[PDB]
């Protein structure tokens, strides 16, 4: 029933698409090292780079943890396809995860002949944490994720967090806390064992993957005139002088909405434009401040589109940019625009203002008849009454999810790089190898430093459950969709490569189908 | 109950013989190399021995499949011969499989001394495709079957598929497909564990074993004339006469039926037949095209006969040429007559037309008072209204069944090898060995490489329900039967050598029983 | 079915409306292609759903006042199939042809059925003419079905460029093709009723 | 049926296995026969179980860049049939070809 | 209920994707001369542009059609891409016609 011989879970990894459902089963292989040897290590850095916002106090632990966040962990690129040419929206209803068919390996060394046994005896402790009271890491952006790719086995990351250092330095301060993983209650498991968790997802809004078929300042009726009246000039004598708002004049109507906030960020331009030579560009960077630091944000917030339609034109720090491969920890090289997905979010220019140039212009001062009006522009805007814009689009490479920060007040809790923000999101999942001793002869009061070398494996199991929202559209003419295109291809793109390396060329976005505002 | 020291299943070889149904159980032993080391491969071919036909683009897969396509798969050599000589026809009512007894074995390489040791912890996974979804690979008279003899240990082919490529290259198209494995759900199982499937086969006509004890064009009574008349000539005036139809002249009758469809491949003297010196022969076959390529097609269609009874000469391109032993993969090795199992369709001559003569003749023109009437001959017909023929022969070394291509449309489809064309055959039972990751020490985001190297055998089991069709006949004289004759043998045919090599000298088919049109 | 069609088989378009179907009628005096409308009644031009049953070529020969051709053996030259290495006239041919066109003098006569007037004592080597026989007539068919003395069409023998031009050339027989249309062989009073099947493998449309 | 086949026909088999069936290659200075083993993606080589449909040749013409012919009539060098006596062109053919390849 | 000033019909021009069945419905509006003024005629033609397969012999009749048998009658270019992308096949299951709103 439970035991060494008698495997305990299957491998389901599937789609099943039913009317507004769809769940999808995704299931890996993962191997835990044991990391710090079983250690708590006290982690810091001082100003590095040049910046004093690199400098941390933190500590890292012997667990490791189970990263579902990215979409390709759940998502094939032909299921990604049928969602986001078919569907105006989507959000995620409930999940389940299970750890199964559980191996401890115990790797040993004389002269060099590393062998590798499997204890049948050794045992992994398996917790989750319900309540939120660990720093939650998994929201951020960063490695370790499930592959996009079913057969990839893949290494599951070292848990570790940052907490409160000292006047920017590496030293802590009175309120650095440190948590102890070993005080959760866990569930440890030896090779027969399984573990599972059943989680439901709190009300969201769907994620709305469409195009607007309109422009926000052009949602009058072109045909018919206004019946409102504008101040056009002053005549030889001051008197003011007023004309009416005439039919498709969309310069000069009344509008009743506004676009969504804005901060100018530096263009650049891709492919044969020609830019400049040789800036550093850190300097120049937008920047903000905390403690007495200045911290890049890479991602800008919502409400600007990066690109302008098929311009060349860039932000570049208002973009999502994924490499086409993955690649090794610590990796200082320099990549090209080859080498580069680079994110558009062109698709939202008719709601959103672009980054790279000014968001308007307003007066700079009181005319009279000596002095003559004047304005200005300027470079941001922030929430105005009766704004729209369109959120951070959703990528197949990109994050799920993001857990709203816990403080007293927040406003529009949707994250920068994209998806969902979740007050309780799914909860962390941390593993770790229990520790064997070596021999040990002797009775002493310090603790055991000498352990046997062993690492686990085993595969789990996500299923996702997710509810759809119909495209409804009375739209006479076909629309654009995502289609496989590609003029004398070398290779099929989304499949392995002839050593075996699973290749990704493009990213692909959820907004194609359009819809009226 | 389950576990490593209680046995899964038993051995279940037999065949038992009830009215019109037998049943006939095989097991065997398999062993399942772990395949590309767990990776999948994109493989290509551009054109090579001078044909562009033989350029493909695709991809082979870490798994391996069950074949239980040929007939001595399922058959014993005296079972053969019971059901050859006692019955008119046969077809396949169901089937089921089990695979027990799993045995996951590490082996590992220290300065050669290569030792093997069996992982008790380890998996193997197996999935059934049961909606044809997959490439199916099976009913192409690859091999990889299991073996004719019980005692035989065989491994499992590796699994793997050519889709579209471009313009006769290596290059794929747009429409070239990836299909991943791991995205079936499948089921994962430890050394006590086994699995079970169960297939019943769709309703399709009896193979008819048996030979046409008439000929076509003869089927008149010999002593009765016709009352039909016939033009025999014209006067010395333009004026037609006629003659009545007398008796047994079968080369005047008129006829309600005719042969089946033909085309012409070129005759080869067997034995002391004198042929031609120095033939490359591949210039000559006949062909098909397709996509701006030339096919040979070595077997062809039906309603042909590649020998006329007692004569040397075999067509050879449409007939199926089998070797006595199993050869290495890969061996550019020449045979002659001797190694080769070269069968014969004489038993259809009656009713199907030879496959190196020409198959009639029509009329050229319009004749006058000036042009005399003029005919040539023609290499190729087809279907015909009012065509009877006979299907290939099926052969105890040959494939049981094809699947059908799943297209708009086809006609009689009887695969040109033999056996039964299925809409939904056996589906494919696909197997791999799960990965079990070397000693990882660090986090890296690419995908773990370094795997511990492994195989699996065990045992499989196939059960299958055949439905019989007695024979029914009044004739009074003995008929042919399938006997074991052989003057001053060496050695008994279908038997171990005093090496231990099974030796099949002889090709067996279906047709002995004798029946009239 | 005994009844005669009521129309040509090509001729079932509306002959007052035109197609919305366009044909490659030439090419300029550069090599690019041109294309017409197909108009109202033009029925050689038109698109076709159906085509006619297969074929094969048969001579023919002229009854009554028809010259033909003088002291000819005419066994040499009729339709054969082979079996075993031997060569039969087969003197009905498949089902899908027309042995008369309508009022012609000729008829194929391999195609045809041919009936003598009064019984014959057995083994009767005595000549007949056109007057002692009943000669039966398929020529109701000729709507939907080929005739069984002329060519059935003709098709591409090569790939043209601007150095060869086009070229066809005719085809003497033909077989079942996706989309056939015929009529089977009429019954006659004096004729037979049925036949048996024969008991094989296979067989198609067993007529 | 509305999809696109994703194999071809005649490729229909495994690559990675041989198959257990001959072919007969060539004969010697002597008359003999003599035999090959189809080896593994030889798609050229291979048995076949299946055909393709029916066919019959039409002249194909070069859209676009191609160069074709000039001043052609080709009224007299359409496939035709009969019927009645007189002959029709069938602008359509019957089904089981394609009229382009691919991207030419 | 039924007379001059009363609508018998209304307009339906839709598509409901319910499941495996979807539902097309469309209106149009037409307009039916009165042909050959009410006569039957005979029409004939004999070989023209030098065929004679473009003989015919026939009949003219007053009447006139409603032809429902292209897609586009039935299918929008958007419900036609829905259909084409996302399904293996279709076949027609039923139909029912409506001829309302008379003006002579």
């Amino acid at each position: 029933a439970d035991g060494v011989g008698n495997a305990s879970g299957d491998w389901h990894c599937d789609s099943t698409w039913m009317g507004d459902r769809v769940v999808t089963k995704s299931t890996r292989t993962w191997v835990l090292p044991s990391y710090n040897n079983h250690q708590y290590r006290e982690i810091k850095s001082g100003s590095v780079d040049g910046s004093n916002a690199n400098a941390y106090f933190g500590y890292s632990t012997p667990w490791g943890y189970f990263d579902f966040n990215r979409f390709h962990s759940h998502w094939s690129p032909r299921d990604w396809q049928r969602l986001i040419n078919n569907y105006w929206g989507f959000r995620p209803r409930s999940l389940r995860v299970k750890i199964f068919n559980i191996q401890v390996k115990e790797v040993t060394v004389q002269d060099s002949t590393t062998t590798i046994a499997n204890n049948l005896t050794s045992t992994v402790q398996v917790f989750t944490d319900d309540d939120y009271q660990l720093p939650y890491v998994v929201g951020n952006g960063t490695e370790g994720c499930l592959p996009a790719f079913p057969p990839q086995v893949f290494t599951l990351p070292q848990y570790g967090y940052a907490t409160l250092n000292r006047d920017n330095t590496e030293n802590p301060t009175e309120r650095s806390s440190f948590f102890c993983l070993e005080y959760f209650p866990s569930k440890m498991l030896r090779t027969g064992n399984n573990f599972e968790f059943t989680y439901n997802f709190e009300e969201v809004p769907f994620h709305s993957s469409f195009a607007p078929s309109q422009n926000l300042f052009k949602l009058a009726n072109p045909l018919v005139d206004q019946y409102l009246y504008r101040f056009v000039s002053t005549n030889n004598t001051g008197g003011v002088q007023f004309n009416k708002n005439l039919a498709g004049r969309y310069a000069n109507t009344y509008k009743n909405w506004f676009p969504g906030p804005m901060g100018r960020t530096q263009g650049w331009n891709l492919g044969s434009g020609v830019n400049r030579a040789s800036v550093s560009a850190f300097a120049t960077t937008n920047r903000m401040e905390l403690e007495g630091a200045s911290y890049q944000v890479p991602p800008q917030p919502n409400g600007m589109t990066n690109n302008l339609q098929g311009s060349n034109t860039y932000a570049l720090e208002n973009t999502m940019i994924f490499n086409s491969q993955p690649a090794n920890p610590g990796t200082t090289a320099t990549y090209l625009e080859g080498n580069m997905l680079i994110t558009s979010e062109s698709e939202t220019q008719p709601v959103n203002r672009v980054a790279y140039n000014v968001g308007g212009q307003m007066a700079t001062n009181n005319q009279s008849s000596t002095t003559a009006p004047a304005t200005g522009t300027y470079n941001l805007q922030e929430i105005v009454p009766g704004s729209v814009w369109m959120e951070r689009d959703v990528y197949l490479q990109g994050p799920i999810w993001a857990k709203i920060p816990e403080t007293g007040a927040h406003f529009h809790p949707s994250p920068a790089m994209g998806g969902f923000g979740l007050k309780h999101p799914p909860p962390m999942m941390l593993i770790k190898n229990t520790p064997v001793p070596g021999n040990i002869t002797s009775f002493s009061d310090v603790p055991v430093s000498s352990f046997i070398t062993q690492y686990s494996t085993g595969q789990v199991t996500v299923e996702m459950e997710w509810e759809l929202k119909k495209e409804n559209s009375k739209r006479w003419n076909p629309e654009i969709q995502y289609t496989n295109n590609y003029n004398d291809p070398q290779f099929v793109d989304f499949a392995p490569d002839s050593t075996g390396e699973y290749r990704t060329t493009r990213p692909i976005g959820t907004r194609y189908l359009t819809r009226p505002l």
